[PDB]
């Protein structure tokens, strides 16, 4: 019906689409398709060298979909179908609302990038809890098959204590989730990014792990940190600081840049909101390095930002990323991406000597 090639997605079918659609239709759509399986099922058969092992998990191979891509959960199963090893649904917010007003989210093809201002539209908590336990025996399954699924946690606009809309959604969401994501990087809800600094993340993060802890074992997901890419050497190293006392499991790092890298073409590039693509790419890959470095190697890292080909997933393993995760790269390859960047890894892991993906996890480090 639309199967299934990369040259077309990428240099007919995408651009078509995009020239036809303003970017918050073409998200809706997208995740309207994706929910109903109206995709070819990925062709790519996921070889033994991909797989990972890792946050209490088997991961049938290393490239996620990151977060806002399916904020309310509604595509989880198509988003598998696709061809990605593990899921990530979210930002959610306690209570329902509405985001920024329109519009929102701006492309810039010129730079193979995107800037949005969402601010955390979401469902709730409650709307997604109800989605995630109609196939929470499924789920259980995909994750014994290597599939898991993450949730990803953000906080109301107006409420007045971050630590209990984080709280409450390790509560209420926590149970369904291999793991979860403290959001604290979006760059589109006023002060969010504050709660990086050393003494907000220590007592957020304090405050989640307890309410983590007391959920029943089989319920108990890993807990992980989302970070910006604009932080600076002192940030950084406080985050890997509060980590390792702490004890979290894991970073995702990154999230958009606040930045507006020196060279954008994109007539949008002055659009407030955080950017992503390929202008994030080696400022995450670079924040990635660090992490691994100041965590010593033995705090999990899910790299983000920009990746859009095997080469671009190899950069971020080799500096210490365990998974990765892609957004942008969707909106312009369309997924066809998905098989092209699995493809690439491997044949790049074989060209450098690799056993696997395991082998390559931080192998820029040992050089
Ligand atoms: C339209 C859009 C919405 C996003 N929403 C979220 C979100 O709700 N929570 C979150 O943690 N990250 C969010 N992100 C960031 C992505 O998860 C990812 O960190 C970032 O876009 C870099 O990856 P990419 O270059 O592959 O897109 C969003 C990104 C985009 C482009
Ligand atoms: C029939 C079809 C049309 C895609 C919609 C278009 C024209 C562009 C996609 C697109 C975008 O152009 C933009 Cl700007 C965003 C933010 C998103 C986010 O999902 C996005 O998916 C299928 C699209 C997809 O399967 C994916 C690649 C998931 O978007
Ligand atoms: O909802 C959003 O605005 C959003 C959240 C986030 O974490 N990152 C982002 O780029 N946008």
């Amino acid at each position: 019906m639309a199967t299934g090639d990369e040259r077309f997605y990428a240099e007919h079918l995408m651009p078509t689409l995009q020239g036809l659609l303003d970017p918050e239709s073409a998200h809706r759509l997208a995740v309207r398709f994706t929910s109903l399986g109206l995709l070819p099922r990925a062709r790519f058969q996921d070889s033994d060298m991909l797989e990972v092992r890792v946050l209490g998990h088997k991961f049938r191979n290393p490239v996620g979909i990151a977060a806002g891509f399916d904020k309310h959960g509604e595509a989880v199963d198509g988003l598998y179908k696709m061809g990605f090893g593990f899921v990530e649904i979210g930002s959610v917010t306690p209570k329902p609302q509405e985001g920024n007003p329109r519009p929102r989210v701006f492309r810039l093809p010129e730079d193979q990038a995107v800037i949005n201002r969402y601010g955390f539209n979401s469902h709730g908590l409650s709307v997604v809890e109800h989605r995630l336990r109609a196939r929470q025996q499924k789920q259980a399954k995909l994750t014994e098959d290597g599939l898991p699924l993450g949730v990803n946690l953000g906080k109301n606009k107006t409420s007045v204590d971050a630590a209990e809309d984080y709280a409450e959604g390790v509560r209420v969401l926590g149970p369904l989730a291999d793991y979860l994501v403290v959001n604290v990087s979006s760059p589109n809800t006023a002060g969010l990014r504050s709660l990086q600094g050393k003494a907000e993340l220590r007592r957020l993060l304090t405050k989640v792990l307890q309410e983590r802890d007391g959920l029943r074992r089989v319920h108990r997901p890993a807990v992980l940190v989302k970070i910006a890419p604009d932080l600076t050497s002192q940030d950084k190293e406080d985050i890997a600081s509060v980590v390792k006392e702490l004890g979290i499991d894991g970073l995702i790092v990154t999230n958009t840049t606040v930045s507006r890298p020196a060279g954008l073409q994109g007539a949008l590039r002055s659009e407030t909101g955080g950017l992503s693509g390929k202008p994030l790419r080696d400022l995450s890959t670079q924040t990635i390095r660090e992490m691994y470095a100041l965590t010593q190697g033995r705090v999990p890292i899910i790299g983000v930002g920009g990746v859009s080909s095997g080469q671009d997933a190899l950069e971020k393993i080799r500096a210490g990323a365990s998974l990765v995760q892609l957004y942008t790269a969707l909106t312009f390859w369309g997924p066809p991406v998905v098989g092209k960047v699995k493809r690439e890894l491997e044949a790049l892991l074989k060209e450098q000597g690799f056993g696997g993906v395991t082998d390559a996890i931080g192998a820029d480090h040992r050089r």
